[PDB]
RNA sequence: GGGUGUGUUUACCAGGUCAGGUCCGAAAGGAAGCAGCCAAGGCACGUCC
């Protein structure tokens, strides 16, 4: 389960403009997603890391769920 | 090394465009700009000087 699924899935369309500023590469590995990425991810979608690191908390929060049943 | 062809590769660090999103504006409208794509470069191979 990578961020490609989680996309399918007013807040929505901030949620996906973030995800919209990602690679393939991200979108499916996010762990790489560190520092920098973060970075350019944010001001790409016009955001604040707290909002892209946000995110990809929720990511977890479903992966988890995901990878549990 | 140069021209050119092909395959492969490349998050951001003043290339172009820029979905999406953001910014400024009462508005009309401006502004920067990720991903993509194009371009460019890297690695090879063919070919020409």
């Amino acid at each position: 389960f990578d961020l490609n699924d989680f996309l399918e899935q007013k807040v929505l369309v901030r949620m996906e403009a973030i995800i919209n500023s990602m690679t393939m590469k991200e979108r499916a590995k996010p762990e790489i997603i560190k520092g920098s990425r973060k970075r350019r991810i944010a001001a790409g979608s016009g955001m604040q890391v707290q909002d892209v690191n946000r995110l990809l908390k929720q990511f977890d929060d479903m992966q988890r769920m995901m990878k549990k049943m």
